[PDB]
């Protein structure tokens, strides 16, 4: 009657060489996030050598009826916090076939903004601040002053923090809040496009951890959960809003 | 009081040398599968050295009442997910006595098709796609549009994926879809009769996963579901149907 | 809580040199087995060096009330698949005071039969098949035709099989059957009195695994189940009956 | 909760050098025991170096109101069941300050009896038989003919045996009886005052194991549970009564 | 639910060098205790290189509504029993901005008292005597004369002891009491301000252990529970009262 926990943790270096990999892309609605997996071969740490892939976009909800096929590309390579070992999560972005951004991409524009000379000569360290809430599934409300930096499912938050440490993303620090079940973590001085990458990946990791643990987070402005973006520069040195938009617009407007 | 999982997991290289082996043969209905186990002496990787063994055919149903004796042969030798250690599994095929195929064999015809000089020189690969739904025991209804890679019940599929990786199966990747609880995976470039072997072994492994967990899988097309074929060859390079037939009929017709 | 298995699964080489040893003898009805444990000093594989012991025969129910003293001899040197380590299980033979066999012994007669020059001349290897059923506490009925090699508490059976492999009993393979809950396993190569030894040890091990996992069994044919004998001789090379009677009558009559 | 067991099982030498030690003494009723803990600095096996300590005797009930102070001396150096590692237990005895034994001590008289030249030259060994019952917490009835060396909470007995084998109590075999829940165990060639020391230690370990598991023992003459003295000197070679009395009266009267 | 224990416990040296660190400060009410965390780069045992910090005083209840900033400093070097690894805890203290004491600071007074030339030459050791109670999470009453160490969740106390041993606290021994669920532990020789710091951090450790266990403690004078200090100086060498006050008032009055 065990929840298969004897499995799901097998060592792979003793049986085979193939390593699983999952492809995560932004969904059609702008906040939905969906993924499916494929095997791979001998591990490498260079995203350029990973093969491309596609999927059915109209089924997700970001591609037309006839042009469901929308290609994705590999650019970010990290570790896996739910199937340990050498398994890898890769943050792929949605594209209408032919190289042009999909209508709901908002990734190529950020790439060109942060690759523009006035920005790439600088170091747009965007320590964006993200905060959320952990309610439930059965009641969709938080468990149960002192709550700020306080005791409602702290194990979930500790698991998320340690999984983020393990994965390799740049996270800095967790913090509680007065409103029940509310926390926030800092990602520190990372590149704006990279900062959007880690924000999306960390939201996915949180969603998976909660669904494992028996709860669901609600990334909404009011469950208050929002976003604030700090800016660091070479000269200096909403809970569902797109991180690339806020990070890129600061780089575009300020520079 | 019910903790016996300390058993079922004992190391073998410290007490004895015997290694279990379970014989897997296709049942009478063509989709039902039966199996029983027997010891061995020493580890080996050559299927030709394994001894033969039989069973009572009329009890299973695919043999006559008086001719219940159904000789089986060893062809497949791969590890076991649910007993670990150094155990093996074999995908034996049903045969009438004297080397003649049983009425529900569908193994010798595909073997001779893929051993035909034209086909064997062709060396074709078949990434057969298989679709199914994991329903339940207590309700026998799917676990759970937006469901396409969107959630609950993923752990059974993760366990099955990792068990297939642990075994010798060549699997590719799970694709959650719109139908609740319904998932899917591709096999990949496997050589015909081999592709049928891995499809049957993977179906058995998933059946044991589900009966361990507490769910029941109905592979039938409409409990929709179907089967497709992939044809890659050196010249150019129903969800419950026999993999040998589809991979060989395209081998026979095209070649 | 209820976590006691940390103590149950301790190691002794880090603390002491004393090793437990459990003494098993045939009960009064001819099918019940009573036993307790006695400590020792150093491990050994020679049954002739073990100490002797005696119990209260009248309390058990196979000796006179006043002459309850029933000496027991050591026969078996095999490991314990419930406490592991260097723990051992030892056979015992009920005897009347003075070296004469107890009325319900049926062990010395088989010993002298298989020690006869004729029987030892034609080496009596005995493969014995034994059949049982899995009942339950609340119903005392099988868990839950097609059931032949199909699962009703397969974990109990896998545990028993692996424990038997660990504990030195020469078992050859389990075989699920048509009757719900009903299974059966073959013994294989075993020399007569030895065959009775492994049959009795395997029955005791199954009983203890059923009590550990919390489940009840009935080895009787109809709580139909039965047993057969095989005679592998050098010359040409009831589910609850005493193995010694069965394995020796064919040895005596044929040889 | 699934946690609290990793904490209880933390290794000691990884962080600090301090080792806990608990002080167990005979309570007011003569059968009850009381224990609280102190730290230490370095491991040692010589009882002559452990520091003295006292307590409040009026609260316990074996000291006068004004002279609640009751010094306790270090007696035994043996390990701990539930805090394994380098934790040790000491069997301290009650004493009115100034060297005068408490009326409920009954330990100094046995010391002087076994320290008398005739007895100490006799070297008397006492394999005392102790029998108890494992019923339950609340109902206080047995947990869960054939019962004599039988299936009523056997795990408790196995745990108690394996804990008693922690480099210490010279237990020499466990035993069951017809009375449900009833059990008993025997000690080896214990030297006089030791026999009482190990009997009290084993009773305390059994008490804590039962309270952890979920049962309560009831050491009463009629749960019938009693005791028997055994005498064996160099010349010749009640379930709740004080062991020191019985092991010394046979020492004093015979020698 | 069976998962998350593989989580919350991942190894860090395998993936990233970053180590989490949590900042605990005294709350506004005088007994509330709240904390947030942020990562670092490399381990160190020198409490002079860690970064600075601040938080929301008005939300917590310490600083005015407008000037809510409450600056904090690092001074403690310890470890975490709830996350293990190289994780550390620091006992920061509340200030008004600019280095001036906050109204509920009670740090500079004790620091100057113990660092006063006469006292620091004396360097008095304070074995504070702290006692508390473990009632319940839901009903806040114990789960259950003879109760004086003669149990109500002893596992919690054992866990707290071993956690305090791991965390580097100079603790010396535990004690029960007749009061239901009432315990206490001694810290023994500790240098002045370190006594108060260690009392506060041990209370925090116990608070998190009890909230993990599903049980709430009450640090109130009568659940009774108090605090008492010792004066073990080289010259002779309630449950919520501030340890610094009691340890420094005796330092100031006597010296």
């Amino acid at each position: 009657m065990s929840l298969l926990s004897d499995l799901c943790n097998l060592n792979l270096s003793e049986s085979t060489e193939k390593i699983i990999a999952e492809y995560i892309w932004i969904g059609g609605s702008g906040m939905d996030l969906r993924s499916k997996a494929r095997t791979l071969n001998a591990p490498v740490s260079d995203p350029s050598k990973l093969p491309q892939w596609n999927y059915d976009g109209s089924s997700t909800g970001q591609a037309p009826g006839e042009d469901s096929e929308v290609i994705l590309y590999p650019q970010a390579i990290y570790k896996d916090p739910f199937r340990r070992g050498n398994n890898i999560l890769v943050m792929c972005d949605a594209y209408t076939p032919g190289g042009e951004p999909i209508p709901t991409n908002k990734r190529f524009d950020a790439a060109k903004i942060f690759s523009h000379p006035d920005v790439v000569a600088e170091e747009p360290w965007y320590g964006i601040e993200q905060e959320y809430t952990l309610l439930q599934k059965e009641v969709k409300w938080p468990i149960g002053g002192p709550y700020y930096c306080g005791a409602f499912g702290r194990d979930i938050v500790d698991a998320h923090y340690k999984a983020c440490l393990y994965a390799g993303i740049n996270i800095s620090g967790i913090n509680g809040e007065v409103m029940p079940g509310q926390w926030e973590f800092q990602v520190g001085p990372s590149v704006g496009i990279s900062s959007g990458d880690q924000l999306w990946m960390a939201r996915y990791i949180l969603e998976r951890i909660t669904e494992i643990a028996g709860v669901v987070v609600s990334f909404d402005p009011k469950p208050g959960a929002g976003a604030h973006t700090n800016y660091s520069t070479k000269s200096m040195r909403a809970s569902n809003m797109d991180p690339y938009i806020v990070t890129s617009m600061i780089a575009n407007t300020t520079i």
